Order: structure tokens, then sequence, then C-alpha cells
């Protein structure tokens, strides 16, 4: 397949097909905490999971997502730098072959294990589709994962992936609480960027959260026994599937907190 993870299709060969990759909004970034202004005008983040639906586990290939019922207004993220709506659609994570790799972000060049990307879409414009070809389209909250203590919140997660184990598997997974992923404080910096795998349009409002949440190593080796082909074809396990630090150009990154 023309893109991945691996020594031949990996990030750096991305912008063979998609120019993009070289562009002036790329993501993800290095956060340097010191560069990073705070913001007074920023306002809190509203995050409404209270009603949120999930209805399905894909493993894509790439890496697995959850997906939500994004067909009214159930889980949405509001306030912080954006303006209006944005409806939660589906969460995925990255992660690294070893702990001490597999975020997309680092902090003062520090690699997280891995970084869980809850995706919502400007309900302004009516689809994700429509959204992604859009400046604002997108609102994504990146959270940083440590190895350490178990996530309760994320053990139904692990448990399931057994059951999508290779490209193209999927399974129900209704009654998912996403609020259970999320760290106590949301303090967070945020700048103007891209998805992080093709297309890698420049339509992301990315939002990172200072705190990280703690996994037990047992669950983070979980993620490590997906594969990233196909039921029938060898086995390549699904690690290391992180975009690196793009340059960050013309653009500040803000600080919510001081
Ligand atoms: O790399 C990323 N950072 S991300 O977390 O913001 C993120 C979120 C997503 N999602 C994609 C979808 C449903 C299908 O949408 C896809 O199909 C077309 C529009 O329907 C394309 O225009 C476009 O390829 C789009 O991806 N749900 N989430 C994919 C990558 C990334
Ligand atoms: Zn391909
Ligand atoms: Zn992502």
């Amino acid at each position: 397949h023309h893109w991945g993870y691996g020594k031949h299709n990996g990030p750096e060969h991305w912008h063979k097909d998609f120019p993009i990759a070289k562009g002036e909004r790329q993501s993800p970034v290095d956060i340097d905490t010191h560069t990073a202004k705070y913001d007074p005008s920023l306002k809190p983040l509203s995050v409404s999971y209270d009603q949120a639906t999930s209805l399905r586990i894909l493993n894509n290939g790439h890496a697995f997502n959850v997906e939500f019922d994004d067909s009214q207004d159930k889980a949405v993220l509001k306030g912080g730098p954006l303006d209006g709506t944005y409806r939660l659609i589906q969460f995925h994570f990255h992660w690294g072959s070893l702990d001490g790799q597999g975020s997309e972000h680092t902090v003062d060049k520090k690699k997280y294990a891995a970084e869980l990307h809850l995706v919502h879409w400007n309900t302004k414009y009516g689809d994700f589709g429509k959204a992604v070809q859009q400046p604002d389209g997108l609102a994504v909250l990146g959270i940083f994962l440590k190895v350490g203590s178990a996530k309760p919140g994320l053990q139904k997660v692990v448990d399931v992936l057994d059951s999508i184990k290779t490209k193209g598997k999927s399974a129900d997974f209704t009654n998912f609480d996403p609020r259970g992923l999320l760290p106590e404080s949301l303090d967070y910096w945020t700048y103007p960027g891209s998805l992080t795998t093709p297309p890698l349009l420049e339509c992301v409002t990315w939002i990172v959260l200072k705190e990280p949440i703690s996994v037990s190593s047992e669950q983070v080796l979980k993620f490590r026994k997906l594969n990233f082909n196909g039921e029938g074809e060898p086995e390549e396990l699904m690690v290391d599937n992180w975009r690196p630090a793009q340059p960050l150009k013309n653009r500040q990154i803000k600080a919510s907190f001081k």
C-alpha cells in the first residue's frame, strides 16, 4: 500500500503522493513550553460527552478507531480556542514499539509512549467530508499517555482488541464512555495544524492537554499485538504508527494556563 509506517512507505515518503506534507501548517509539532504564550483570552474547554453514543471499533490498517454516532449533537467540544460546536466522530491512538516513543506531538522534545486523538468536526459544515476541506473544519483533542498505573476507563478498549487484530476487522462497541480517558486537568496548548496521516489536510485546530494520562505496561502491550496487515497476509505488528514532529513555520502555540 502507498503509505504507512514502514521503511519504504513511511512519513518521509508521504510528500510524493501528498505534497501538502511539506506545507505551512503540518502536524504534529514539538511544543516548546517556554516559547508557547499564555493567552488569557482563551476560554476553558467545554467537553460535553454525557450523551455520547459509541458504535463500533475498527482496525483500519493504520490504527484502531472507536466510532461514534455523529448524526446529532450528542458528544461535543466547544469553548477554548473554538468558535461554534464540534461533534465527536471517533477517537484513536498512536503508539510506539517501546515505552520511550509513540506520541506524535512532543513536549520540549519529550516523546510519550502513546497519544490519544479525539476527533471532532465543525457542525457548520454539515458532515466530516466537507469539514476536512475547511481551515476550521476539525478540532482534535490530543492526550498523552505515559506508562505507569493502569487507566481503568481504557480497559474495555484493550479487551476488545483481540477481536480486531487485523486490517479491516470491526466489532460492535456500544456504551463506551470517552470521559474515562480524560486527565484531571483540561489545561491545554493550541495551534493550527493538520491531519497527521494522508491526506494531511490543513483543517485542524489542535488542542493538546498538558496533563498525560497513565496506562499500564500491560495495556500498551496489548496495543502492540495488533497487526497492520489483513488476515491471511504476513504478520506485521502495529507499532510506531506515529508521524514525527514537523516544522512550526509561521505559527504560534498558545497556552491556556500560566
Ligand atoms: O490524520 C488524521 N488526524 S485526525 O485525528 O484529525 C483524523 C481523522 C480522520 N477521520 C476520518 C473519518 C471518516 C472518513 O474521512 C476520510 O474520508 C474523506 C472525508 O470523508 C477524506 O477527505 C479524508 O481522508 C477523511 O480522513 N473519521 N475520522 C482521518 C484521519 C485523521
Ligand atoms: Zn496504499
Ligand atoms: Zn491521530
